[PDB]
Formats: C-alpha cells, structure tokens, sequence
C-alpha cells in the first residue's frame, strides 16, 4: 500500500501515494516500469536509479530532464475531452542551492540546512505553502500538470492530496497518465 | 457521447457529461440505473422520470429527497483513503421562487423569468459564480460532494468542468461513485 | 429543427437557424442548393465543403471569394421595392490571425487560442458586442447586407437574433433572398 | 528501529524511540516486558493491549490507572543518587472530549476530529505546545516524571525529544528507569 496503489491499463492512468515525509529523502517515480525507489541523501551507499520520470521531496518535485506546463484543468475526466495540445512553452527544471531543506530540525532558530538540487518550479506549484499567514495555509492548485518526458513521450499528473488519512502532511497522493496523448 | 460516457464497475464509478445549456431544460441523473432523462419545463408533455438522483439545470442542482454536505477533498484518490465517513448534519434542498432562470433572453433589459422549484445549496457550491466582478468570474470548488439518496446508499460526486472542449459553458462533466462505502 | 427551417419559393425567401455556439465550428450555407454544412476545425478528416456562400463562426462571418455592402435598408418589404441596387463599395474578407476564437476555454493554454482565417469585416457588423462595458451589450444592426457571390449573383442578409428562445447565445437566426434580383 | 532500541540491564534503563505521528494511534508502552504496541483507533479488530504501563498519541500520555508526579529532577544521575522518593502530589489521568484530536486532516469534517479518552495532565507536560506563537513554540520540560503503576511499582520517564534527525515531528524518544528503587 505504498507506491503504485491502483493503475487501470485500459485508461493509461493510476494513482502513486509515497510517504514523503523525511526531508532527507528524495522518492523516484518511473511511470514507465511503475517502480518507485527511495534515497537518503546522508547515506553515500543509496545512489539515484538509473531511470526515472519525476522524483519527489517532501512538497518539491523535479523531473529527469524533461519540462512542464500547468493546465487549466482540474480532472482528468475533463483533459481527456481536450482536443489540442498546449502551445505553451513548457518549464524546466532550475538549479537551486537554497531550495531542498534536508534538515528542518534547527528551524525554531532559524537554521535550516538545504542541499544543492534540480528543482521543477511549474511542477512544485501542486502545493502551495504560505508560510507568511498565521497559521500557514497549504492549498492544492488541484491542476493537471502535462510532464514531457526526456523520450518524448507526456504524463499527466495532478497532487490530489498532501496529507495521510489522519492529516499528517508529507503522504503524496498523486494520479497520473501516462502515456498521455490526445 | 452524452450520458454516462464511461464507467468502472470494479470501482462503482464514472463519469456523467450532459449538455445542460438551455434554460428552460432539467437533466435528471439516475446512478442506481446509470440514466439520463431531459425534461423541458415549457412542454408540459414531459414530465419528471419516476426514479432519479440528482437533477442539474445549467449550474444548478437539486436532489430527490437527498441531502448533501461538501468534503474538503478534491479528488477520488484521496476520498478512497478515508476512515470514516463525516459527523457533520448534510444539506436538503430548500424551495425557491427566485432562483431558476428559465428564460435569460431578457436579462439586458432587467428581466429574468423564474420557475418555482426545489434546490440544493450545498451541492450547488460545485461552481461559484461570481457576477458581481468584471468580467464574472467561474470557479470549480474542486470538492467532492456527499450525497444521501432517499433510499440509504451514497454517491460521491465532484464537477470537474462546467464547459465544452472550446469552452461553452453548460455542458457538464460530473464524476461520481456509487454506492460509494468506505 | 435547424438549417433552412422557414421558404417561401414564391418570393425567394426564408429563414436559416444555425447552431453556431461552438468555437471550433464554422457552419457553411449554401443559399443555391439551401444546404448547410459544419466542419470542426481541430477534425483534420473534416473538410470544407466543395460549394458555398457564406460561412459563420460564433457571430463572426467569412464569404467565398464574394463581397459585401451594409446597405441603409432594415426591412426586406422596402428592399423589394428598391427600383435600383444599392449604391456603395463592396467589401472583401480581410485576412486574420487574432480574431477567430477556436478555444476560449483557458485549459489547455491560459489565454484565448485564435485561428488564422479570412472574414469579412461588413458583414460581421449585423452584431455589434460592445466589450467596454460590464455586462457587455450585444446590439443586432438591424440592417440587410448585400453579398456579391463569386458566380456574380446576389444574396440579401439579415440577422434578425443571436440567442435561442432562452437567451443561450450563439444560435443564429438569418433571413434571406436568393437569387435577389429588381 | 522502533521500540525499546536501546537498553542497559545493569541499571534498569533504556530509551524507546516510537513513531507516534499518526492521529488514528495509541502507541502502548510496557515498561515490564520492554515492549510496544500500536493501535489505530478507527479499526475496530485492532484492541488494546492486555497489559501496558503508558500510552503515547502523538505528544499526548495516558496511563493504566496508574498516576504521575513531575519531580524537580531534570536527570537521571541526579535521580539515582536520591536518598528518598520524591515528594508531592501523584496525579491520575482525567476525562476528556476535546483533547485526543484523531483526525486533522479537515476532509471529511471541516473541523478537527476529537475522541473521547484517559488523558494525563501531568506526564503530558513533557513537552509544551505554545500555540499563543505564530509559529507555535515546542519546549521540552526535560522533568523527570515519576509513574505510579497500578502494581505499585515505579517507572523513572523523561522525554528527550519529540523529532526525528530531519526534523519531521511525533517521533518520541522516552529515556527511562524501569523497575525504578532507591
Ligand atoms: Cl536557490
Ligand atoms: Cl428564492
């Protein structure tokens, strides 16, 4: 009950949920082979696999060489009466050195150690985390993502949740397609 | 390509797509038998079916005897992984002499015809118009609604688009789930 | 129901009612065989067809190689009288590439998605949609327009309406004399 | 990993390190046998354990009709040179409708969902949540808590942290003295 939790092959779509919960952890996603693998980013032993399509940190998301547009829509049931692609110029993934926070433990005092990371900007506005209310507000954009893959071939992907049953944030629920096309 | 245009029985799911553009007409959903009946109010040779869910006239809905309460999830994924269903009182449908619009012809004059008719506010915050921005704005609320048929049974449902795939508003892509059990 | 719904072959006269809400459409009239065609433009296995007169797009209008004059008559009972043409230019399509809306759905790209397409500029006056103001007012010009066919024949247009009976706007009510002659 | 991972026979003492992030969970504590058990309370085939000594729900504490006093030690060599009990006060768990939230998700119910249980005020102490704060305050107490266990035996608790090495808060880590004697 972790990783590729239900897929229907007849509709090229499922649903990924991952516990993404420890920041020192990036999560692999390989929509191709349905394989989700797990680094520890203090553990040299633990290397990133060989392919993948999206991987995940907590709330941040880059992608494998590939680029992403954010849709209008809010379901899949609605992309899938689209008739054209987008126009749009897809967005591809930043280097970032003060963007992946691997420790949080030393926030109340301001510290907060990061990593030098990709990081997709496009992607990453599934969740959006204000920090500057009280409380902080999370708030799911609810959009279909269009993910172009490094192959030349497209996922759909939509964040439908942030948090496990109980409220505890960090669990990623995510739906996708793949391969999508029109 | 209107109606029920796809279903899963492993999943007690589908989803529903309705032309719901004219005013005069109401579309009544049946998801005990997966039926789809129109009824022009004008006419008075058709008349409501004899079993039905949910009815829908453009963007607004009433239940048969039914009751309805929003959930704070925007997708079926993350609905799945409840644990329990909700504590809170759902909403009936009240009666309304000024609400449904059967006649928009006359608005740039001031004048809408209204039909008396039962309404449910709860399921009806699928869509939030705003008219009183310019131009007015459409948003989805993204929710999946609860409802509680007469007979017992639940259905979830959630309105994904509120257009056609050039963008004309009042056709209506609705997924849903029924029964829907935890 | 729709197409040429109302001759009168004694006067050469009637009426076309055409479904032209969708933004992909462009529904062709044929006033010498009094045949009506639609060819979605996204359906590349949809073509336009081999004879026509005029086409129309939502409000917006192209000829075939033809042209037109906003003549100062309102009504056809005085036109049939006019013991001379109408005197004034004829105007030809102009070309364009931000004016026919294919997809104004804001879903699969944020902003209006046009076509590149001819369209005569006199003939789209029979309505005028002043958007400088909220609510945008939509005023018929009430007046017969004169098209020049390519065959040197003559077809006398108005627009009587631009909504079906319950204000849904798009549905286009078209009075016609072909073949016009004094 | 979990549990009772770190042990000294010599000195009757040791440290527990639980996942208590859950809000469906009651992580159960038996100082007398060195073992943990989890249950979530939303599945009504998972019950509590025969025997325990002090329950855990997230920072939350109840013991097994047993009572506690804060002593004024803040560690343990101190404690183990004392040349009597501490004095004061041992209090029993009180009841309580609005303190063990299970749900915080907002989902199903807008509102935090609370249980009815056991709570203990006084070895709930070992962290105070400062909500006054935005952002909240967490302050360990660094006490040593005195437990009274219904056979009249006594367990030495201290909380030492409430993160784990990233800073992903509800992981528990309990020093304690188990049969403690002077
Ligand atoms: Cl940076
Ligand atoms: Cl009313």
């Amino acid at each position: 009950e972790l990783g590729f939790i239900r897929t229907d092959p007849s509709t090229h779509s499922g649903t990924i949920y991952i516990d993404a919960t420890d920041y020192r952890r990036w999560t692999f996603i390989d929509f191709h082979t349905q394989k989700v693998d797990s680094v520890n980013v203090t553990d040299s032993e633990q290397k990133e696999p060989e392919e993948w399509d999206i991987a995940v940190h907590r709330y941040d998301v880059k992608t494998n060489a590939g680029a992403v547009l954010e849709t209008g829509f809010t379901g899949f049931s609605a992309l899938r009466n689209a008739d054209a692609m987008p126009e749009g110029a897809y967005v591809e993934d930043v280097w970032t050195t003060a963007k992946i926070a691997i420790d949080m433990s030393g926030m109340m005092d301001g510290n907060i150690v990061y990593m030098e990371s990709y990081y997709n900007e496009e992607l990453s506005k599934w969740l959006n985390v204000d920090k500057s209310n009280m409380p902080p507000t999370y708030t799911l954009s609810n959009k279909v993502y269009m993910v172009k893959l490094k192959d030349g071939t497209y996922a759909a992907v939509r964040l439908t949740n942030y948090m496990n049953a109980s409220g505890v944030k960090g669990f990623m629920t995510i739906d996708y397609i793949y391969p999508f096309e029109l």
